[PDB]
């Protein structure tokens, strides 16, 4: 039980205490051993000077034993140690020296120095992962980010054993079975950005030559043995290559630390670590099959993510960890940028708005939406108080400081900042000056508009043409956040105009103005007198958080020409909006999915190049026929959406994400005879889809489609269970025998469902996933007021935990009625749990939303 530091506790060591030096010994010679060593031995000295002599301290250690504790020549009493309260240090003179002999614990958690054992070869491999506080549980020290040091790390290793850490060293052969590992003193550093990485690892090599002030690196790629295979060095050799030459020209700072090497590390928790010189990564990015190139991308990103932090989290580290936020953030932008102008992946900038912003708005609409920035008053509150959205809304409103400040003054000040702060601490105060000093912006009032609220403000152009065509008039409306405390922010943002190219006939860009947009109201006077093309887009570049809106004209345009807008970027926003304005009943449903489906396979989303795109909208697209769209034309709908899915499918690439993408849209789809046939065949060899690879998951999902239409009984569901039976095969058949479309199956799967006391909840999610579907509204009506009549009872019997998916997953979503919608009004007049009420409110918002939207279709 380790301590909970708080931020007090902190800030008065910190006041305190001035370390200079740390010099660790460890004794890993028993660590080849096999599961019955738990213990390894760390000896700590370290140096450092207090500001009030004759006061009392203490430093941090969490080991199975200490064996002895000296300071400054007097031995201290260890008797009452324990991890929670480390070692008390009084009498401190103003120079001191720490020297501590104790016994730590390896782990088999993420935490401290992790210890794993390959089943396979029964060779060892240790790593270690200090973030936030951690680092006590190798050698004894101040963890707290403020407090650096530099730090001298000498192991003694079994033979075989390499050992990386953040600095390079030096072996020699102890001819006892070991060696030691002397490792060169390291530039100062925060506890939690030491590295031990030591075992029987495969290794390459490589170097970064030098250039423009910048000395060369060394490089270096470890994995486990058997994972040495599968692991293609010369790809990630290319990637740091670039990162290199990338990001000194870009800070103005050479690496700052002496070489690179990148480790694979087993049962890694936390995907990837910025330790210094030395980082860490968790081994699902070691490839181990043909794979996708979303995944080179996204394992491209995470390479750069942690690049970026020798320079911005190691180099300049935080004081205390209420600026988590920003250290991740800036580097989820950086190795954005990195990518765009360094890699292959030249389309970064639409990844980014599909997938990290795209999850932020989502997660910033409902009523779960916190701000970025949160108090973190104490070490456990880190844990609880940063989540997804902290992290993918904080780049997302970085990328609009970044454009607020301008990017040349940006980067500008960052060297600033580099240089103003290197090997020591800095706050968002002290980032946010460099770089009004670089810009001359006033960022005193920017954190409490961005990083202290919640919501989205939505941005609407009001606009006014001649006869030419050429704006009289542009003004873009602003309105108050939600959901929130409803403020109107500040943003920087530019507006592009969209024309035909006239030698391909495509949509380019032939305009494009920037401005600070603030308050209710803001005028463009730069696009009076100009042309207003086909389409006007707010917010080009995606520089902003928001909301926007497209103008009449505008929109009419792109349900007949999407596809051929020429960039991906500008193609994507457009594929967000026009979802957006579906969901607010300003976009007509019924014109979303002429949107989506377009003249040909070969326009609309069938042109899509981007993955991520083709996805999220294949799936609002189902969305749309399901909820938004009106009864009458929904039949129709469905027959045209898995008329195109299928055609999708058998014209796209081979073993493309595409081609797969069209398959599992298809899945969840509402079928005809046609996509029964072709799909039945596909489960069978009887008719393959070349290239399309059918796995258990994929055999699954298409039987799960074939059952629900009664094409497939439970015979056929039995069979793939003899096929496949795992812990997650037992959920995917439950799932499709809960999909079989009959009331007597429907009814086993409610009363099964929501009444299996005894039952797995793994089980229980998965009886409920299969019981909805698209195409079984009729079978579904009985269970629309039950629903609400069993769910008292059930929300008294089960707990929080267990209540509250069998609530949201069975609430009445599929039928989008008035009846149901005074059903909910009827139950929620008798007095229920408020928890209980809560998701009822969430529940039938949507209901709502869907039947303004239903009713807008049919206008
Ligand atoms: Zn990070």
């Amino acid at each position: 039980a380790p301590p909970n530091l708080t931020r007090e506790q902190a800030e008065q060591r910190a006041a305190l205490l001035e370390v200079q030096s740390y010099a660790i010994e460890l004794d890993l010679s028993a660590g080849a051993g096999g599961p019955e060593v738990e213990t390894f031995g760390s000896t700590t000295t370290v140096r450092f000077r207090s500001a009030t002599p004759g006061a009392e301290s203490w430093i941090d250690l969490v080991a199975a034993r200490v064996r002895s504790a000296v300071l400054n020549g007097v031995e201290l009493d260890v008797s009452d140690y324990d991890e929670s309260t480390g070692i008390r240090l009084p009498e401190l003179a103003a120079d001191n020296e720490l020297v501590v002999h104790a016994d730590c614990q390896y782990t088999n958690t993420g935490e401290g120095l992790h210890r794993f054992i390959d089943p396979v070869d029964g060779g060892v491999y240790l790593y270690s992962q200090f973030e936030t506080a951690d680092a006590k549980r190798m050698f004894t020290c101040f963890d707290q980010p403020d407090l650096k040091a530099t730090y001298q790390i000498t192991v003694t290793a079994p033979q075989d054993w390499k050992v990386i850490s953040n600095a390079a060293g030096e072996v020699t052969d102890t001819g006892e079975g070991t060696r030691r590992h002397v490792f060169d003193t390291t530039k100062p550093m925060s506890t939690y950005l030491v590295a031990l990485v030591a075992g029987p690892y495969a290794e390459w090599r490589d170097v970064f030559p030098g250039d423009d002030g910048q000395d060369e690196i060394p490089l270096g790629i470890y994995c486990r043995a058997s994972l040495a295979e599968h692991l293609d060095a010369e790809r990630l050799f290319i990637e740091t290559k670039q990162g290199f030459g990338f990001f000194h020209k870009a800070f103005g700072v050479p690496y700052p630390f002496g070489k690179y090497d990148q480790c694979f590390v087993p049962e890694f928790n936390a995907g990837a670590m910025e330790n210094a010189g030395c980082v860490t990564f968790l081994e699902d990015y070691v490839f181990r099959s043909r794979v996708t190139g979303y995944l080179y991308e996204r394992r491209s990103e995470t390479v750069l993510h942690e690049m970026a932090h020798m320079w911005f989290g190691d180099l300049v580290t935080m004081r205390w960890w209420d600026d988590l936020w920003l250290n991740e953030s800036f580097a989820t932008w950086a190795s954005v940028l990195a990518q765009v102008g360094a890699t292959q992946y030249t389309n970064a900038w639409t990844t980014f708005a599909s997938v990290e912003k795209s999850w932020a708005y989502r997660q910033d609409q409902l009523p779960s939406t916190h701000p970025v920035a949160a108090d973190i008053p104490d070490l456990q509150a880190v844990e609880v108080n940063f989540d997804g959205i902290t992290y993918a809304k904080g780049a997302s409103v970085l990328k609009q400081l970044v454009a607020y400040v301008g990017l040349e003054n940006f980067l500008a000040g960052l060297k600033v900042y580099f240089d103003r702060h290197a090997w020591g601490n800095a706050t968002l105060d002290d980032l946010l000056v460099a770089l009004e000093e670089a810009s001359g912006r006033d960022l005193s009032w920017w954190s409490a508009q961005w990083l202290q609220t919640t919501g989205l403000n939505m941005l609407r152009p009001k606009l006014a043409i001649d006869d030419e065509g050429r704006f009289t008039s542009f003004s873009v409306l602003q309105s108050p956040a939600r959901p929130g405390a409803g403020e109107h922010r500040t943003h920087r943002l530019a507006i592009g105009i969209y024309d035909d190219d006239p030698a391909t006939g495509e949509l380019v860009r032939t305009h494009r103005v920037e401005l600070d947009v603030t308050g209710e109201r803001t005028e463009v006077p730069d696009l009076v007198g100009v042309h207003r093309g086909k389409l006007v887009l707010v917010n080009d570049d995606d520089l902003t958080y928001c909301t926007m809106r497209l103008d009449p004209q505008s929109l009419a345009t792109l349900i007949d020409r999407i596809a051929d807008i020429q960039e991906s970027l500008p193609r994507a926003l457009c594929w967000s909006t026009a979802w957006e304005m579906t969901r607010e009943a300003e976009l007509k449903a019924r014109d979303f999915v002429s949107l989506v489906l377009g003249s040909s396979p070969t326009t609309g989303i069938g042109a899509e190049s981007e993955i991520g795109v083709v996805q999220r909208v294949l799936l609002q697209t189902q969305t749309a026929l399901a909820s938004y769209a009106d009864p009458a034309w929904q039949p129709e709908g469905w027959r045209r959406f898995a008329g195109r899915l299928l055609e999708l499918a058998r014209a796209a690439e081979p073993g493309s994400d595409h081609q797969l993408a069209f398959v599992n849209s298809l899945a969840g789809s509402v079928l005809g005879e046609e996509q029964i046939s072709a799909m039945r065949g596909w489960l069978d060899g009887t008719a393959p889809l070349e290239g399309l690879t059918v796995d258990t998951d994929l055999r699954w999902g298409l039987l799960q489609a074939l059952v629900a239409h009664g094409a497939a009984g439970e015979a056929e569901i039995d069979a793939e269970l003899e096929r496949d039976q795992t812990a997650t095969g037992r959920r995917r058949a439950e799932r499709a025998r809960s999909l079989i479309p009959t009331p007597e199956a429907k009814e086993k799967a409610w009363q099964r469902a929501v009444h299996d006391d005894q039952l797995p909840n793994a089980i229980s999610d998965a009886i409920i996933s299969g019981f909805q579907h698209p195409g079984q509204r009729e079978l579904l009506a009985s269970y629309v007021r039950r629903y609400f009549d069993e769910i008292d009872e059930v929300w008294h019997r089960r707990s929080s935990e267990r209540a509250q998916p069998t609530v949201i997953g069975l609430f009445p979503s599929w039928a989008v009625d008035e009846d149901t919608v005074a059903v909910a009004d009827r139950w929620l007049e008798g007095e229920h749990a408020p928890a209980l009420r809560r998701l009822v409110s969430e529940g039938r918002a949507g209901i709502v939303r869907a039947l303004a939207a239903r009713e807008f279709d049919r206008s």
